[PDB]
């Protein structure tokens, strides 16, 4: 199985105002480039989010990160059996990924996604953010997470929990209207509570936001006003019912995607016990 | 197998009673309604006990969880092969008790029990004692424990241990008369000592008492002084011989039913080793 | 010296409001009345804050503890030397305060100041929250602070540090207008980074606001919202320069009088160094 | 697989000796008596070693435990499996020995063995120690260890191991004469470095020493103390090679058996790798 | 006396190429500018050190820090007694240096001084470094230390001790020559094992470098190929004989000055004992 | 699988050179002699390293250990079914390297490996370094590692991975020329990082070189010195990539095989991911 989310790549109209953006206001390290996309860093990793141009504005591919060469044969295996359709990556892709080994295929609804092992690491280029905040939290637990849309959970589900390994955390019923409530569904492939969050909601774009986890309540508390001065904010500080993460989200430059820059949740194990909640927070992230 | 305890029901002829009993003198939370019945929680759960009217004056039912659906398939599996008779829980039925499924079955002599996945919390109402108790040990193993009265012990011991996945570990022999004894057995599924004990007492009732755990010594001191100013003290301050839980009993409005309040228990593991007991206590508890 | 302080009475309008707002929304404990004050706990002091009715609308007095009857002799001793004028309380006025002894004064602006020692404890009636919080950080840094607002800061300090015995924490320049600013200077009497600022506002009123602080963040969290549903909220969640204390202010139902509701900040000794700064936020605390 | 020793039992030629001895110097508590045999008790078992008058003046039998009925039925089937004869204790010999169940059987040479499950224990009788001593190291880890003599290594290691289910830790080449060592096996079932070593010794009693650990260093050297007053040290104060326990060594009043009384030692687990050592001692331990 | 050192001012022709030098080689945090010098951040002060244009090339000032007013008015009375002449820093000044006030001289060689108290702090503007470098240590210990020359150390001793208030640490014989060596003298005046030393080089400089401390021994990894790739190292990595600091040396753009980064020192205290070493060095450092 | 790397052996032209080197420079104890080879040690084997006359003046032979007798049969087993010759030694050998079994073979390449179990211990003989050095980093990580020249990479991988039971942890590219690399590959059989590593390298030597861990950074530094002393320095101290080892590489007097010396590296296990780095060094490093 899946054993974490390792990188992200998105497609958007504008270039420049997500550069501002991952730098100035998120602290990613700015990377230089690879083919069109421009690379981002939070840590060794050569390149952990890419920005390239194009009329999506949105994420145009996620990395799926096993430990060897083995264990993407298996995933190959496990592919087969279930009938995925999936194209192993050529020398071209492979180096514009800069990973050792991959397998091109989509989820049920059409978002690209990409196993791989043998990430790039550069230790010798240490990790310098471009604004305030002292590192995040990736490591076994990968890059963050992300809240994927999909017409039809229960298939969104049978795909990432048998396909792909994948493990329901828990699910809450998020409050749309008076009477109108989606069911989404956290899932995790590690110790972070959720990488991949399942969620039948009404908007246009494949993903409804990408999370990262900060080191500090500090870290999160700054980037709040430096999201703020930039005029993005879309909720308050707040926590999660779920996962105990303390965060807030703000609007990225491609319309209907936000993020979402938080702290100090709960890890999860094989006692985790599924649950439902009737609430995302337990106490704030009031919309602004 | 069952992973642990999460709620209790009885069926009482004096629900005021209960109500002040379980708020004013233990300390839960007042948690609303569900169909005839007061809840009440003790954490982050919706209701972990439920109080409704009924002549029985006695446990109505028992909740046994299991951490996600599939287990839930599994335990039906098991009580299919064993031959046990059970019912999937309808829609209202899994509304009332705010989870996502379960099987209705009995033990072997009567007690309904309920094994489910999927229950509600709501960290968006925090737990708020209605007296002075700083909180309760529940967690991953669940809300505390029960003794159970049966006329056949064998036969008790083959059902929750063959068939629920409980096991034994230990025995005392409770001194019943100058020489008369009843040989508990003492059950876990968890790290509790135990969640479910089984005695074939001479009482008509289905449970001698249930037993909740708090967080500090002075918690249990407070509640003997609650439950003494109420005359419920059935028991001084002790501790136990096979499980160190240091308690006091008393006794519900519910006649020859009482609970247990008590602190800092041993727990468990795979290594626990099987013993046998004279007594039940390694001091205190003399009986009032 | 003044070792910290201890309580506070208000003079109030609306009693009942004042009331609702400690109980239900700050999470304090109703313990009863003395004389025509309703009193309020926060730990095993008999009371912290008094409310009684009043056109004042305003912080009435202050108690400042001493550890012992000597300690209060030495104060005396110092007030006398000082030439400011005090009485001792008579035996009336210990019994409504719940104190072995007192001197009655005021301090330059008429700001009615108790200097006490022997206050009474009750911990037969332990601390039970009336709104969900852990409780609050009190001991030996006392109930907490206030920001007395003062027409003369040099004045107000020569009498708090050269008669009182309280130490100049650090300053903040406040800024007011566009080219405004008040320096507010923050004092401490123990390991509380200050227990009171003084600041020369333009407000009709003794104090800007008391602070409080709660055990976890998530006390401050959930207080927030609490708040919030009041329509209480003044400024959104933040974390000072000074003091790294993380919270939020709200308004008390007296005009122009605040409460401020924080956690985890740094505490000072000996060592402590003077130092200015230019804002009051490190982050957050946006005006609402 | 046998999960640790339990008990000793010694048939003597004096057991007024061995009393004292047990007592007022190794400091173990007198519980009693069963049948001829007098009791004595190191932790909260109702025993751990037994003595009773007879021309043996040596080990009589030894217990070794396990955790639950099913073990030992499964005990019972590799004994069938490898055609080793034995016999389940009936009532009597149960009560005796105060067990749950047990098979009786020998070695290969002669040693009567008792595998038996769920012992009891009297937490109502708390131990006391006859002299001064903190307390020993039991537990999980069993009474201690002793050091069998056999006339085929090989024969008695296929034995244990294959059958019992013990685990080679080390040899160390003990030295016997100037050109004459004897290989001395050290075997554990639990992290305690060896519960029962086999050599090769010319001595005619059926084992060499036996082992109890105490908590502390001083505990240790009071006993040495003790055991000198008395006339009875073999050894002076040492160290092991292998395990690394400090103790030293005395007779016990039955001819060429002796007790070792230690402290500190390194304890083991799956990762333990077999190791040849040339002395016993990497200090003391000089006869005497 | 001085509490620590707080600041430095350098005056050098190459301002361009001080500014790189601290921001992208050293880490430091450029912060704008005051009057003529740029100014640069180790963490939440305003400044640190300062850069303006001059032909000395050279250390101009060095502030000394107290913790409050009154220290400075102690101090003030202390040079006065001594008779070392002073003048207080102008409203001008004080803004400059953004300190609530100071008063400047001259050590008995001419490096100009300036004692403080009050300086700015901006917590709202968090240190963020221009290099790879995870933060200094500061904080009690001041910004760091540097090495005074002087043509008269017991001169220099007494006016460091008797008036500022430092503490002999330790003293070094630095080899110069075959049989030439030069006795520095180590001073403390905190925990930091030393803030100044002097010796008497012969070198036409007023300090012979000035230290930072880097929070791990990666930073000081890094550093080193930074400064390498500059081509500015002096000295390998090495640790010294009498504070235990990891460290290498560089050159400033400043001919004949250099700098000291590194890590991990021995802390002092009153319990401090004066000795002495004969070699700078424990290891390492040889002179490149 | 081979748990761990036990010793090494040489054979070199120079054996009082390789004499004065291991001792005086490295700081191993000199443990007499076994046949022709001179003994090593670096703890409480009876021998690590092995040096012996010979006009190879490269590693003879290198010995794999395992935990137990049943272990080496295993490897055996192995050995049969992957078509590798071996012999098992014979008591002369065994006598000669202090095992209770060995089985000799070679690698694709002709380096003698030795597979054994049960190593001689000798704590009765402490460990005492001849040159100043804390203690080895040994323990179940075995002796250290060592970097193996290989023609084919990949057959090399297959025989160490599929047969032997190593694991590889990472992969770096070692730049050789301005447009040539070496993809060495760093395989673990245990905690530490790496035991064996695999590089097409262009020597005419079986290795590159080995490694030993000290106990402390200063342990290293002190160890530079003592090898710059000795003119052997072949590398300015560094830390890897890959591993994290901080060390130094000095030349050992056989003609292009180095030794490296290092300490504080990141240990392994089950979740450790491949990852590619494109340098060896992280910092430092740099050839002399
Ligand atoms: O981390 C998280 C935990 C719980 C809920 C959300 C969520 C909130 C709004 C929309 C979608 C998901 C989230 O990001
Ligand atoms: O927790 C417990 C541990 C040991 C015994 C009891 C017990 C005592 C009296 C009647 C039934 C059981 C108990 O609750
Ligand atoms: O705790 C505090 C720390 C720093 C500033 C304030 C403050 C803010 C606004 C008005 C007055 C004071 C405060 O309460
Ligand atoms: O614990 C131990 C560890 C190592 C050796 C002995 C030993 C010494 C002499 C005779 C037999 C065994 C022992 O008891
Ligand atoms: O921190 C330090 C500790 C000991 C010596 C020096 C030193 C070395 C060369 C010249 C002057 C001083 C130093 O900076
Ligand atoms: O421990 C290590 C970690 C990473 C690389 C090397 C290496 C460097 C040069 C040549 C071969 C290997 C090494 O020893």
């Amino acid at each position: 199985s899946i054993e974490r989310l390792g990188y992200l790549g998105f497609a958007v109209k504008d270039v420049p105002a997500w550069d501002h953006f991952l730098t100035k206001s998120v602290g990613l390290m700015a990377a230089g480039s690879a083919g069109d996309a421009a690379l981002y860093r939070a840590d060794q990793r050569a390149w952990r989010i890419a920005v390239q141009p194009g009329e999506l504005d949105d994420l145009a591919y996620a990395g799926l990160e096993v430990d060897d060469a083995a264990a993407l044969e298996r995933m190959a295996d496990k592919l087969r059996q279930a009938g995925v359709a999936f194209t192993r990556g050529d020398e071209a892709l492979m180096q514009q990924r800069k990973v050792m080994g991959l397998l091109c295929l989509q989820d049920p609804f059409g978002l690209p996604l990409e196993i791989y092992y043998g990430p790039a690491e550069i230790f010798h280029e240490p990790f310098l953010p471009s604004a305030p905040v002292s590192g995040f939290v990736t490591g076994d637990q990968g890059i963050g997470a992300f809240v994927r849309c999909v017409p039809d959970t229960a298939k969104a589900m049978a795909f990432y929990t048998e396909v792909l390994g994948f493990v329901l955390s828990d699910i809450i019923d998020i409050q749309m209207g008076p009477e109108t409530s989606v069911p989404a569904h956290f899932l995790h492939c590690n110790g972070r509570h959720h990488t991949i969050a399942l969620a039948a909601f009404p908007i246009p774009k494949r993903i409804h936001h990408f999370m990262l986890q900060a080191n500090t309540i500090d870290d999160v508390g700054y980037a709040f006003d430096r999201l703020d001065a930039a005029g993005r904010i879309t909720s308050l500080l707040g926590r999660h019912t779920n996962d105990q993460t303390l965060s807030f989200y703000a609007d990225t430059p491609s319309p209907m995607i936000e993020v979402e820059f938080g702290w100090g949740p709960r890890t999860v194990d094989s006692s985790w016990t599924v649950a439902r909640h009737s609430r995302t927070a337990m106490w704030g992230h009031k919309s602004v």
